[PDB]
């Protein structure tokens, strides 16, 4: 069934640039948040460009809630890594906040009010999934 | 073959939805939706309502919809002049008073409320998707 005119993104998602974005409608821990995106054959938000950043900043400006991204750190001795295994570059942002070995499942990053913060991965928060748009 | 909706909008069903960039009185909000070849949100069913709440679930802002009336002796009507279908939602808030510029409806935190149309609020615009 080859499509006649496939949309860049699925219904309910938001299209911007090269990607498609899906904002959750509730708050869940990082693990569950990741599972949701994966179940849709997508992934958690990965801010890799200025375009990504500008869009997300404007999109969350309507909220005071924190949104989980696909960025985490096993523990203090490990680096920050995205789900795809690539390192966190210093260009777009730094993760503010504490990382702790006492967190049962590592530390995770979420964006809220423009800035990005570190937090215990087992805590609940909204999240944003992402995937490539059909262009 | 074009995209159903422009970038930044949310495509759902037969329409495209957009959060206004600013907060203005009802009339200005209506004008700004028109300038985007769109109109203020019109809820035709509970499916629409549930979709909208899902979309604004992470926001505490009040968003104007295309529903209003001059005073309490008037029934609520959408911009297009069609009535508010029953069993969609009950309009709460300032529904008994009479304001100079009329009463307008906005959705916030899962419910619909009435309010002086001259007061400000963000809004939701919608327009037919290109299918």
């Amino acid at each position: 069934r080859v499509a006649n005119c496939s949309a860049p993104c699925p219904q309910d998602w938001i299209w911007h640039g090269e990607n498609c974005y899906l904002f959750s409608s509730g708050s869940f821990n990082w693990e569950k948040s990741q599972e949701k995106c994966l179940s849709l054959d997508a992934k958690l938000l990965k801010i890799n460009s200025t375009a990504d950043l500008d869009f997300i900043q404007q999109a969350i400006s309507y909220s005071s809630f924190p949104f989980w991204m696909g960025l985490s750190r096993r523990n203090p001795s490990y680096p920050w890594l995205w789900e795809d295994g690539s390192p966190l570059m210093p260009h777009l942002f730094r993760v503010r906040g504490a990382v702790s070995q006492t967190y049962p499942s590592g530390t995770c990053a979420y964006i809220q009010r423009g800035a990005v913060y570190a937090e215990n991965c087992i805590l609940a928060a909204f999240s944003i999934c992402q995937k490539k748009a059909n262009l």
